[PDB]
């Protein structure tokens, strides 16, 4: 991948996910835009047969994830980080849709470090982690329904991520 | 939900899923981008969360013709080829084409089987392909993934209009 070395900086961290068959699903995610580092903060359950089945040629993804025991140990050297999260009208925190944080992730990226951090399935980050990010990223939605599976969450996210990189050339 | 009537008119169309998990996950990432029009060409089975509306709504068809009739606009899921060139768009240029053309009349995007995709003579069908552009390492997405970020870029379209 012409990609790689530009896009190696970003990390996708996992916090706390439930569910080892969507820890694969992220990694075939990332790595079908590039995306190759992949940290595990505290998962339920170690990646396991699921979790490499659903990867499937992104296996190595898996092999090569990082599994830390706290969030501040994935985050540790990066000078952006970026959480899921909806908007706030009473704690307001500044806001990056996907496409901009494509953008920003890969203008970052050229220099040092970048965190991408996902939450739990169905209830996604703290108030603490939140508050441990520079950004939150919001995905527009159906109103009706609004809230992306976790994996489909970061294959959006990644895309954009790409399609920033893409720009660059 | 404002999206709802300028997106009824995009068909999603899966040709053959062999699945029926993929069915439900493409029902939910589509209905989180607002999208509802759900199409079934073949599928190996017969349909078996939130989004359970879509898959009860599904128009299910024996042939893909049935499921291009009356669109002004069809736009199927390949990679580029050398051999049997083909008209190229990404993503981001469908989801324009797609929001433009549906405003007025029904357009067709065509996702192919697990793993192999659609047949040259199912690629023939369609006015342009569409290729997401991808590391040529590991180059092919999952089909709900796939829908994902196709109905993720027609949203995006969509709310540019706003």
């Amino acid at each position: 991948d012409p990609a790689l070395r530009a896009l190696q900086n970003i990390r996708i961290v996992l916090v706390e996910t439930s569910h080892t068959g969507n820890m694969g699903s992220v990694a075939r995610a990332m790595k079908t835009m590039g995306l190759t580092n992949l940290w595990l903060v505290n998962p339920l359950v170690k990646p396991d047969s699921q979790a490499i089945a659903l990867a499937a040629g992104a296996s190595d993804v898996i092999g090569n994830a990082h599994i830390v025991d706290t969030l501040d140990e994935a985050l540790a050297g990066c000078s952006l980080v970026v959480g899921t999260s909806a908007r706030s009208r009473t704690l307001p925190w500044p806001m990056l849709d996907p496409r901009e944080c494509g953008l920003k992730s890969v203008a970052e990226a050229a220099n040092t470090p970048v965190a991408l951090v996902f939450g739990r399935e169905r209830v996604g980050l703290t108030n603490e982690e939140l508050q441990k990010c520079h950004y939150h990223v919001a995905i527009a939605a159906n109103p009706e329904y609004s809230s992306l599976n976790l994996a489909m969450a970061v294959q959006v996210i990644a895309y954009e991520v790409r399609m920033a990189w893409l720009a660059t050339q």
